[PDB]
């Protein structure tokens, strides 16, 4: 109950909000149904509507009116904001020349340049350039401030998860914002976008931006407008609190519009009906840098212009209807849409199976627009796993489709034009960043990033320490004129042994066998120095990676590549080998096709052994160093060494195998050499980061050979293609994967066919950044290369995406 008795007069969208059952004047009262009864009247003024005219210059004060363009206006931060425009004959900031902002050029008492996030719903990445006629500001700030040509949103692509993930710096897993519906089986509770459950905090992980700014003293707007405040107002309001005195002046503020996605929802993406919304954001934007002139904030503002997702071509013709594939459809609950979750409609029903789920919607059409997965089995790059409030049973839905329960879901709910909430990797998904204002760079073109990074940069613009989060804090320094923050190297926890020679053949009994004694002091001493680390500035390129966690590993030399042997998890966390645009792949002959050789340096104990591959009829095994790519029949036998082996099922042996005789090579002659690091990942709770050793479910049969949830692969390569991957003077090229080692190929629909059908398409599907590795692993790459740190920060947050243009 809200005794609504109380006024609004002085308080109109005050900052702080007042204790209950008072009546609130702050922006968030119209949301919660508990405004003063003068709110309206007082605060939400329309007269005369919101542009100063000739004949209104200079009247007489009227507070009645949506804004003024009396004398005193300025003095009161109370203006139209075409005010100075109209009536004191000044330029639109639009028409203005831009010219470089070097310092911040501030009104006295400004502590620090203040922060504004313009953010816009729907707003795909490809309108900046498709729309650049009707975007004459927001081309101004584009162009003349610092701009990606897109930003990579977060998955699921839908508004609320993005606009916390911009608050937080964190996956919406982590900050538990994973849809637009939720249920919380913790709580029993659901959330939905129309309501007031929503409101709830319980619903809200992590620290947004406006809660890190207060806890350090520094004073936030609001971030989130209730919807029927209209945008001209929220504008004024900003304007309005840039004016209080330093004391009580917030230093971040945020304006949010649903336009274009409202707009887009009903027309598609590129409607023709879409030119006026994109005018109208437009239209805004000037609106607020006309303001930030008139108050002399337009050289000290920093302006981040920023989009939550795209929008995709989707109508309802584009449904595929789980009750199309499945008898039991009346036993689930599908949240529907631009993604699938699945779970048991009922929890007393033990005849639910999520196994029979899986299979029935697996390769059941020819042409399937969606792909069921456990959640756990995801591209690891989607980090969409780790909530109580993801369902174990997910859709990955084709772009321009939708998935439904039943045909009646659709028409008892054409309306729609467009969509979002796809893979965050689709073209249509991606969005859109621009910072303007003296802590940005001037005329600056970056490479696209995604959206978990800039809470990072938000904090470094306020002079804030942030909360833990998913950035990668420095990958961004380069859209930075000044504060950018100086990180250091993580320091190693663990140092390799590096074993010589210490074991006799003879004390393994590891029931191995090699057909390799075949029968030198020319090469005897070459041999040798190969097992010193002779050859390793070849295939080691840019140092070893650092083991960032307490572990017992040996470092291991070879004549075509090196290792870190964990006598552990009884197989190297990495194994390392440069191929070059000349190298040749061979085969494996016939005597060494079954062929494991103990190795001298390794104890029995700490290796693994044959026998329980032979006893494991599941389980196979596989090697990280390629025999395929051996550079001498000689160097041949170091590659079936058993610290080379990894457990490997059948099926994903079809997978690496190709990878490694086709793939490798192929990369090496379009990149002009390439370097490789792969290894396991063992992620059995799927929490994106490595497992201890008691955190793993499943061991070879009879061993203590843990068995990896996925392999993963790092190819680096120099970005000037002209100068070979070992010689490379300048920047690297990455591209990196994590393959899911799974018992069956169920997740390629063509897998009957060759490998050169399905395989790499596979391996782009589970592309991923070398940081996404890291997290896996507890390994830490490139830490001996010629780059800047900050450099090599950007480098391993690349992904590779597989996009065309
Ligand atoms: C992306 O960035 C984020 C942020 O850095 C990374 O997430 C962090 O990872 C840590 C490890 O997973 C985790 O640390 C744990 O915190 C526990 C206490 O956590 C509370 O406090 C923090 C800080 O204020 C808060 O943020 C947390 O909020 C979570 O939980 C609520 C719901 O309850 C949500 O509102 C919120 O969204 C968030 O949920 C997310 O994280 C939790 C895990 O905390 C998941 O379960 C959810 O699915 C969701 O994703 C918390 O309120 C602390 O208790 C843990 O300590 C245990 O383990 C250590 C190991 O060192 C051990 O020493 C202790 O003994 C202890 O073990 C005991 O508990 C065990 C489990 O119950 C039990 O088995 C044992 O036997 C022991 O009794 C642990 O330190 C940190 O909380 C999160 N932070 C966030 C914000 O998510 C994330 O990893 C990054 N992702 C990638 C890929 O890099
Ligand atoms: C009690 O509530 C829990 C608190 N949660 C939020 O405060 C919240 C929720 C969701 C989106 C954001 C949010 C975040 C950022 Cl970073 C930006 C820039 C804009 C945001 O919202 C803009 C907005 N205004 N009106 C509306 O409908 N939206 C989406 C903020
Ligand atoms: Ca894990
Ligand atoms: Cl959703
Ligand atoms: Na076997
Ligand atoms: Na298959
Ligand atoms: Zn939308």
């Amino acid at each position: 109950w809200t005794a609504t008795s109380g006024s609004c007069k002085g308080r109109c969208f005050e900052l702080q909000e007042v204790g209950p059952p008072d009546c609130r004047c702050d922006n968030l009262c119209k949301s919660y149904s508990s405004c003063c009864h003068d709110f309206d009247e007082l605060c939400l003024k329309t007269a005369r509507g919101w542009e100063c005219t000739k004949d209104r210059c200079g009247e007489v004060r009227n507070e009645e009116n949506a804004c003024h363009c009396s004398e005193d206006c300025l003095s009161r931060g109370d203006c139209c904001t075409n005010y100075q425009v109209v009536c004191k004959g000044e330029s639109h900031w639009v028409d203005d020349d831009c010219e470089e902002i070097k310092v911040p050029e501030c009104p006295a008492g400004f502590v620090r340049p203040p922060l504004i996030i313009f953010s816009v719903d729907g707003f795909r990445a490809s309108y900046m350039k498709k729309g650049s006629k009707v975007m004459p500001n927001i081309e101004k700030l584009r162009s003349c401030g610092t701009h990606a040509p897109y930003m990579r949103p977060v998955y699921p692509t839908k508004t609320f998860p993005n606009l916390y993930t911009l608050a937080t710096g964190l996956y919406p897993e982590s900050h538990g914002i994973v849809g637009n519906s939720m249920y919380d089986p913790v709580f029993d509770a659901s959330f939905h976008l129309r309501g007031r459950e929503k409101f709830n905090h319980r619903w809200w992980g992590g620290q947004p931006l406006w809660i890190t700014a207060t806890k350090q003293g520094v004073r936030a707007g609001t971030f989130f407008w209730s919807v029927s405040i209209p945008h001209e107002r929220r504008i004024l309001t900003i304007l309005q609190w840039l004016s209080l005195p330093d004391n009580e002046r917030p230093s971040v503020y945020a304006f949010y519009s649903e336009q274009p996605d409202f707009s887009g929802h009903k027309y598609g993406p590129f409607g023709p009906e879409m030119t006026n919304p994109l005018r109208e954001i437009d239209k805004t934007v000037g609106q607020l840098m006309d303001g930030l002139k008139q108050l002399r904030l337009h050289r000290c503002v920093n302006v981040i212009f920023v989009g939550d997702h795209g929008m995709e071509d989707v109508t309802c013709d584009r449904t595929e209807f789980l009750s199309n594939y499945l008898t039991n459809v009346d036993d689930i609950t599908l949240v529907p849409g631009t993604l699938g979750r699945i779970r048991a409609k009922s929890i007393n029903n033990s005849k639910y199976d999520p196994k029979t789920i899986i299979a029935a919607l697996t390769c059941k059409k020819p042409d399937q627009h969606f792909k069921p997965y456990m959640k756990q089995h995801l591209p690891k790059r989607l980090h969409y796993a780790n909530n109580r409030r993801i369902e174990d049973i997910h859709l990955l839905v084709d772009r321009r489709w939708h998935v439904a329960r039943k045909p009646l879901d659709v028409y008892k709910k054409c309306f729609f034009q467009g969509d979002h909430g796809f893979d965050n990797k689709v073209n249509s998904m991606q969005t859109v960043f621009v910072g303007y204002g003296p802590t940005f760079k001037y005329r600056t073109k970056v490479p696209p990033f995604e959206n978990i990074e800039l809470y990072n940069v938000m904090c470094d613009l306020l002079g804030l320490k942030p909360a833990p989060n998913n950035g990668t804090h420095g990958s961004l320094n380069h859209l930075l004129r000044t504060n950018t923050f100086r990180p250091t190297m993580p320091d190693e926890v663990s140092r390799p042994n590096y074993p010589g020679i210490m074991y006799l053949q003879s004390e393994f009994d590891l029931g191995c066998t090699c057909d390799d004694k075949v029968e030198n002091k020319l090469e005897e001493l070459n041999k040798r120095l190969h097992t010193k680390g002779s050859t390793k500035e070849r295939h080691l390129l840019y140092g070893r990676p650092a083991v960032l966690y307490r572990t017992s590993y040996d470092i291991l030399y070879h004549t075509d590549f090196e290792s870190g042997y964990s006598e552990i998890f009884l197989m190297p966390l990495w194994t390392s080998y440069t191929i070059s645009k000349q190298a040749e792949v061979s085969s494996i002959p016939e005597h060494l096709t079954n062929c494991v050789r103990p190795d001298v340096r390794v104890s029995p104990g700490f290796s693994q052994n044959c026998l329980a591959y032979k006893n494991d009829k599941q389980m196979s095994y596989g090697f990280l160093f390629p025999p395929y790519l051996s550079s001498s029949p000689e160097a041949k036998y170091d590659a079936f060494l058993v610290t080379n082996m990894v457990p490997m099922y059948p099926a994903f042996k079809r997978v690496w195998a190709y990878f490694q005789r086709v793939l490798v090579k192929k990369y090496a002659s379009e990149r002009n050499g390439v370097n490789v690091i792969s290894g396991p990942i063992f992620d059995y709770n799927y929490d994106g980061l490595r497992d201890t050793e008691d955190e793993i479910k499943q061991y070879v049969e009879g061993s203590s050979i843990p068995v990896p949830t996925h392999y993963y692969s790092i190819i680096t390569s120099c970005l000037d293609f002209t100068q070979p991957a070992d010689k490379c003077d300048g920047p690297l090229s990455v591209s990196s994967f994590i393959l899911p080692h799974r018992p069956d190929n169920d997740e390629s629909c063509n897998s009957s066919e060759d490998e050169s059908k399905w395989v790499e398409e596979l391996m782009k599907m589970h592309t991923a950044r070398v940081r996404d590795i890291e997290h896996l692993t507890g390994l830490d790459f490139y830490r001996k290369t010629s780059r800047s740190y900050s450099e090599i920060l950007t480098l391993k947050t690349y992904l590779h995406t597989y996009e065309s243009e």
